[PDB]
């Protein structure tokens, strides 16, 4: 029992990270099969990056503008490209150490670990969701571009975040491992502001049912709801609108505990109705909402990797 | 900017755990060099476990009753031996992926990386700290047990814990890699339970300076504190005293912000007495624990944002 924010083991992906420099401008890239990836700001000075045209930009570099090193060993670049907001450098060498791998798009309210990286050298590794806004509330230092995010299914690495940019709320933002951006944001440090965030409903069902299958069961009331009616309070509440398609998800959850969706509903509705009154649900005093049904799932069976 | 709970990058110790079974009992092992470490219940039936005499168990098995599985290969047993709560199993292969170690004892109030394993095989990464009380807070099934606990050091790994057991409130308890547990434990099923929890309150103060080096200042006070006056209000919620030690490290993090260690004293006790009011601290409406000043340190920026 137990129930923690728990990230990915990060090893495969700490031996695809290297560090890439261009100029006075360093960060880390991801060297999978012979190419290495990074953000194509890279290519920037300072003055470039307020107002950016990275077409000319890059027009203007030759491979030997790109140092990049993975641990002592400087690989030589042999060819360079741009796909949307990523810079692909070809390298002479190919990574022994490249892991089974897909590039995957996320949505929102789906969750993932990153592996914070400075210089090419992993630092730190968290989990985090992907918000309704499109932002992640992540922890991020100058440096840390270049960083990726990832699941693992079934041995294989599906990369599905890169690391670009803090907004001024503190917020981060970044693309896909192919270049186009989570959100309506671009690689130009120019004024930009995230939309209002909202609370991802079924990941607080499924953490809600999480803290049932670990003991925490207070919020359990007696009272129901229809789908409908959840809806009309939740969206008062900034909650986004629960489908019936998260019904179905949470299905596995809702035979487990034997606790069925629209009753857990009912739990949640009078949460945010009434307040937590001072209790606890695994140990916080909000609703939790970046843990997925299948974390939870994960979590509570013990499935490896 | 931003502020997270954060574990070490995990795969120095991915590379070193292996499945140890033991007769009908598997759990795992943390294969460092040419020595398998694992807790010595694997040998236990489920008759004995009351009150297992371990040094009669053990000498009743030779090396080949433990199979230890390193992913496809079997790693020969050629010795073992026991040392304390932990059984150590001498394989013929060193492990070529041994990364620089040591093996540490921690106080409570430091944090950890746990890697979760079951069978060998990691699921799972996450923080934990040291309880008051001897315990940590962590997510465990039954399988978990070798799992171990670290922190990394500039490549070196510090191995500083092994998990062997779940106590009936959900919290648990384990060893140092010399086998000798943290707490009053043991590792027998003889009816056990935690003491009393605490708040770290060196860990609140820190997490607190995190949030104003992130931007925020709306709970800090106009008012200052004697040490002696704080740990006689902080003692009735449940706070452990805070030394002048405490106060030492918390040092770099207060000439950062500006915020003397005991004007932070005393914002921390107004909020204790007044609640957050709807309001959060770093995503939270608790008071966070588990982040020590040198996690602070690590992870914050060196410019407070003013
Ligand atoms: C790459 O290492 C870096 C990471 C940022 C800096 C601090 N925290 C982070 O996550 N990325 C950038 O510096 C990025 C580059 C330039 C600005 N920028 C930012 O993140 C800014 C910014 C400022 C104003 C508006 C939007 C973003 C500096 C914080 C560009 C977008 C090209
Ligand atoms: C090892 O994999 C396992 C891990 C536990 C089980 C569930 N969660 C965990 O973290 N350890 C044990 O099973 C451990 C072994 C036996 C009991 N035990 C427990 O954790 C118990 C227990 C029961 C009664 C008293 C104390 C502890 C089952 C929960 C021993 C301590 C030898």
């Amino acid at each position: 029992s137990g129930f923690r924010k728990m990230a990915f083991p990060s090893g495969k992906v700490e031996g695809c990270m290297v560090q890439v420099t261009c100029g006075t401008t360093t960060l880390n890239g991801l060297w999978l099969d012979d190419v290495v990836y990074c953000p194509r700001h890279v290519i920037c000075t300072s003055e470039d990056m307020l107002n950016p045209n990275y077409e000319d930009l890059l027009i203007r570099k030759s491979n030997h503008n790109f140092l990049v090193q993975a641990g002592n060993v400087q690989l030589r670049v042999i060819g360079h490209s741009m796909q949307n907001c990523v810079l692909k450098l070809k390298v002479d060498t190919a990574n022994p150490k490249t892991p089974k791998y897909k590039f995957v798009r996320i949505q929102p309210g789906q969750t993932f670990s990153v592996l914070a990286c400075y210089n090419g050298s992993p630092s730190g590794v968290y989990q985090c969701a992907m918000r309704p806004n499109f932002t992640i509330k992540g922890s991020f230092l100058n440096g840390s571009c270049g960083s990726v995010g990832f699941n693992i299914d079934y041995d294989c690495v599906s990369f599905c975040y890169m690391h670009h940019m803090e907004l001024p709320t503190g917020v981060h933002a970044g693309t896909d491992l192919e270049g186009n951006f989570y959100g309506p944001f671009v690689d130009r440090q120019t004024a930009q502001a995230a939309g209002t965030d909202t609370t991802i409903t079924v990941n607080v069902l499924a953490w809600l049912y999480a803290a049932v299958i670990n003991g925490d069961r207070w919020f359990l009331n007696r009272f129901t709801t229809t789908l409908n009616d959840f809806n009309l309070v939740a969206m008062k509440y900034n909650y986004e609108p629960l489908t019936q398609d998260h019904v179905d998800i949470l299905g596995p959850l809702s035979a487990q505990t034997g606790i069925a969706v629209l009753d857990m509903c009912a739990s949640l509705k009078e949460l945010l109705q009434n307040g937590m009154n001072g209790r606890t649900i695994l140990g916080s005093a909000l609703l939790e909402d970046e843990f997925t049904p299948f974390d939870v799932v994960r979590q509570c069976s013990g499935v490896t990797f």
